């Protein structure tokens, strides 16, 4: 199929009616079952299940093994681990931008983007106004909403659509645009625009987070090597039920079903007469165990499923083993990978604070244009020694200031409260 | 069946009747066998005992071996092995929050959700005022009580049910809303409201606990492998049974039960005088034992098992070997998995708090808002070096405050009363 | 059967009548064959005793290798080999309680309670006083009580009961309520009360320690198990008894039992005049020797048993070889066991403690509700380092109080004498 | 077909008629499909899923395993892993130069262009004048835009198209000249010249980015070798999967399906009567599992994949261990190509900056020609020692000066905002 997702582009100066938008409603339900399998194979649900029925009394085993849940977790983990830092100069812009994020719970939402991000390629966020004249985000899925650039070198956001059927069974969506937000209702089938209201922001309400920019999945291009592994595994389970160990062969004999009823309790097997034109033959068959191109096909196709997705394996028996760095160098390309994904989520996040203070409510008027000055610093989830930091941090304090020192120290969760705790000290 | 568990919604204007709750339980009571299922596999049943018999007079044998027990067990001693720790700067908010804590016992109370959020997915937390004025929670398992949210992008809570039957055998269950409670009683079958009370809080009494988003266990992806491994283990127990070691043949001769009476104590086996027409031929039969496919099969389903579910096997014989660091690093994945289980933990016990101090009794109007200055510390239970952390220390104490030096230390229970020990000496 | 105990649930409003006692006799009496299986496997007979026995002159051995004892014993020394502490800063209440403590010996009592807890799965303490106006404590096997609690979901005791046949045969109890103690009599049959006395206490004279939340065994889940692998070994020592190692063939001549009566001492064999017309065969024949897969299977149970249940094998010869850090990380998952009763342990002793106090004879009026200032101290029974100990006490008295520094040196007994004796030096 | 990119060259002197134009555009859709195969192999397709189908019940399995997603992702990750530094002496040009780049992300930029230039062989970039007097960047896939080099032996560019089909279905592009820009119209199928506008700018407002002097991609001389590895992988898995393990024959006798109805409960076959004129025989055939001439293939193509590409293998096994030195040897190859590619970027971006500083809203006329001062400093992606650049930043501070020895230090950001805190400091 479909292997990645394209921008959709529209002219700048052609007013936005009805028939525009049923068409990128078309356009966009002709996309989904992509999502649909890409969010069914992180689920737990495999294609597996879905094969055909054997004969009705040879065994059938269906096994699931899930690598794109393992890769998903262990990359979130990674990334986004330890909270990200956020911290500006002036007192009252740190101070609100502090508040605003304690009051809207940045972790969470964060770790879901990213997590969205991660599984299906690109996530939306909606921000808006409540009733109390606050700031509010939340995280969508891209199953709902899609965003339209214009024509442009530039590139620049021109509207977006969510929508989706209600109780009764009748399309309801929202349309938003940077001047105005309408209402699409629809009952007999058709959609007519239904109510307009003035938009307080700047800019359009959506922000689009992308892992890429072909905005492509972590394990994508890994599906053909898992089914493999998959079919394998089961047809290697059904091998295994058929046959018995060890089988006794007797011919030219007799022998009742009385007799085998105490084999295990008698060890003496006695011919008296054996019949004179025929031969009796006695001995043991055994099953043939001998598979040596199934273990080394597996075995590829497993190294090349964590070494292909950039992820490293490490609760291998086989990882790095009494070292200092030579174990820091098996995580460079996941270290990579989270560098070349935060590129973009710092620019999204520099939109996101650009956006915030916009309103007179948040700020005062003369520190609107001060988003530049924010700083983002963001810290990868490994193993650390406290004791090797300590002594960095008393290296560190002849030579450079008292903030630089106490950033070093991981025991610190935030530097201002301790240089404050300090100045009360002495 | 289904592998996850979809949030009811509901529109927020119009009322709460009847039909609706009936409705909501008939969805309930639909997904009921799912938290069956799962609960009766970690209380020691298993599927292999459900299969039907064989022959009158083959061996059975039936051997089961429980994972998710100790992945649960091995996750809930990880996670909150040590009790958690909450401070504040001033000194009534601290000391309310610590009386509380004390007076109700939160560590069992935290301990039990922590595994029932684990074992099923999502649990729920209940809140009330006893007699005396005092608040008391308690936790209940998600057989019984479901929550309904509201259709709009925030999603808040709107309202939920607990029900079950009574000694005499009709339904009797109590409804939470955001402004009043109601208690529903039924004799004939049909419901009708008894009661209402004015609710004292200002939200629902109903805390939601969730492990992931899409609500799923731990070992909710592993079940197949660990079916399939009961299953082989069990029938290779069946075959080994069946067969001696060894047999002896004797054809063409007549061998009596008298003569094998004692066949220990004699050595010597003689035929005088052999048959002419037929060829008489003794010897001994072995039972073939060459098994390597079945090994293999069990060694990669047992690592797969302990590998997808990304809890360490610590007490494996291949585990990490005599290095200081490459230990660490094999448990990094359970250190991902706590981290993104404590990011809605904390959130959870936030709302808990801040639902705590709405009550005048409790504490004074003025710091009923200061609910934003409660921080959480949580640590992991790892094996701990207690000279190198007091090395740490001292190396701290040149550079940073006390509160962060005495913070170090795990020996210190609590910092406030070192420090007031501390000052009561000099 | 039955892999857990369920607890017993009553209205609070009705009336407590002996219709009601004597249903929940019943009830209790068809749970008891589970706690008497439970404690039959641990006391040493096993069910490899019970099977059939075998035709008459086939060798029968019934071998059994008891794992029970031993992880129950390995268990109980790593929690408790080492008694616990307790202290407080008021005198008064310190002394008070280590005099009660001296009085009643309460180590044998905790060590008892955690066996039993240990054993049968929960466990239950009763309080009294004697005739010279002195409290005391004593632990009762689960077979004789049962206790009974309310219907409401903060699920307060309401009730407990105790009986037994006495000498001629008739059934006399104890019945225990929050308010009054009556005494249960029958001769007939039937059930009368006795007499009433009022209760000094608070609350009731009970008390019940659980090991889980489903109140199951230590060993409950590994009976499969183990009975599987007595059953092997015993077939195995069967199979090796039966056959000699080798055997002498002589086909077609004549051997007297004279000439074998010397078979040591002649080492020529000579058949001067052999048969014509048949062909005279000699030699030896060999038991075939080789078992692999009996091996690998019992390899495989022996290790799940140790596995499972969360216990570790110590004496082991694969057992963690020359590393500081790495034998610790193996003993882990007990730890993480020993802290998961920890928790129920601790609020069963606090219960204990808070309902101790509340006699006037005791304590004055004032410190009754002084409870809440109660410290416990567990500590595991490992292996200990003297010297780093001794180096830690002196690197902490730099920066840390007194009593902090004597907390860690394991030398010291009680850190209080301590003080006193180095106050009385200087 | 062709395997590099050749530039074109025409005259000076003659004026750039529409024939011209109309023949680049010729030759350069000669040259699409290179590009387009390019992209394909990288976005995830491959070549074998293009092969044709086999008959019909014969199995077909198709497997992909990506390298070159693997090698341009290490690649770009090593190369662009930290943003670059640029500074200055004087004050002005450096807070120009740094809040030009913090206006227009360039980090992002210079990301992409990297990518598409390892991909493709070569990227250009445009620069234009927005509505508020701001100077803006993009970047271009080489796919829609061409670069023409006059013909004089120093190689100065003359001019550069972009073309591509509108909504409508009819050609329309721009021309880009050194004095003025054109717009390209045609609606008929010809091309008409439909406006000018006057170049604010020295020079051409297209720069175009080169991998190497060939224009040749990172993998674009490895493509036999993936192709034939696939075709390998899958010729295995075809022949995996088409054989059992184990067969049984039987011979001269008749076996009905109803008695293999239960095969493997069963361990004892019997034939009571042979045929007297044929022979009976019943044994096991194995499948023959011998494979040494595929796995030494495989390795061999393998290890030259990852040789020939001068990209390491990290994730290896076999890769370096236990060595502070012989890791860092390992990398030499990749850290020699980041080092050829430098050279061109060094030279483009020194180039843009020219552009840059020549309008007078910038800066003043005065300091125009002052880019020759601009200095870079690129640092590749590996993994660090913080307490070695401690210690040589402490040691170091006794000769050097304070930039020098805060250069070193990797924690510092920007060396100024420490020189400025410090000054405050003291």
């Amino acid at each position: 199929l479909e292997i990645g997702f394209e921008v959709f582009t529209f002219p700048r100066e052609e007013e936005i009616t009805i028939e525009v938008i049923e068409e990128f409603m078309s356009l966009h339900s002709k996309q989904q079952p992509r999502y649909e399998r890409l969010m069914k194979m992180y689920k737990g649900d495999a294609a597996i299940f879905a094969r055909k029925a054997k004969e009705p009394h040879k065994p059938d085993n269906r096994l699931n093994v899930n690598y794109a849940k393992y890769i998903t977790d262990t990359f979130s983990g990674f990334f986004n681990g330890i909270p990200s830092k956020k911290n500006h100069k002036n007192d009252v812009v740190s101070d609100a931008i502090n508040n605003f994020d304690n009051e809207q719970d940045m972790q969470d939402e964060e770790a879901e983007l990213v997590k969205l991000a991660c599984v299906y390629g690109h996530a939306f966020e909606l921000m808006y106004q409540d009733e109390e004249t606050k700031t509010n985000v939340k995280h969508n899925s891209p199953e709902d909403m899609f965003i339209v650039y214009d024509d442009t070198v530039s590139q620049k956001p021109l509207f977006a659509v969510r929508y989706g059927l209600d109780r009764e069974g009748e399309l309801c969506g929202t349309l938003y645009t940077e001047d105005v937000d309408v209402t699409l209702i629809g009952k007999n089938g058709t959609m007519i625009f239904g109510e307009e209201s003035e938009n307080v922001y700047n800019d359009l309400a959506v922000t689009e987070f992308i892992f890429n920019e072909e905005r492509m999945g972590i394990y994508e291009t890994v599906t053909a090597l898992i089914d493999s592994y998959d079919k394998a595994i089961s047809e290697k389970t059904n091998d295994v039920d058929y046959f018995s160990d060890s089988y006794l062969k007797v011919v030219g004999a007799m022998l009742s079903p009385e007799m085998i009823e105490k084999i295990r309790d008698t060890r003496v097997i006695n011919v008296p007469e054996p019949p004179h034109d025929v031969s009796v033959d006695i001995g043991f068959l055994d099953k043939p165990d001998s598979d040596s191109q199934t273990e080394n096909l597996l075995d590829r196709i497993d190294k090349h499923i964590y070494q292909i997705a950039m992820v490293a394996n490490i609760s291998d028996e086989s990882f790095g083993s009494s070292s200092g760095v030579a174990l820091a160098y098996k995580l460079q390309p996941m270290s990579n990978l989270a560098a070349a994904f935060e590129r973009k989520f710092q620019a999204a996040l520099t939109q996101r604070y650009k956006m915030f203070m916009s309103l007179l409510t948040n700020v005062s008027a003369n520190l609107s244009n001060e988003w530049r000055g924010i700083e983002f610093r963001f810290t990868r989830n490994i193993p650390k020694n406290v004791l090797e930091e300590a002594q960095t941090a008393v290296q560190l304090a002849t030579i450079a200031s008292q903030e630089t020192t106490l950033s070093v120290l991981s025991v610190v969760p935030d530097v201002r409260a301790e240089m404050d705790r300090i100045h009360s000290e002495r």
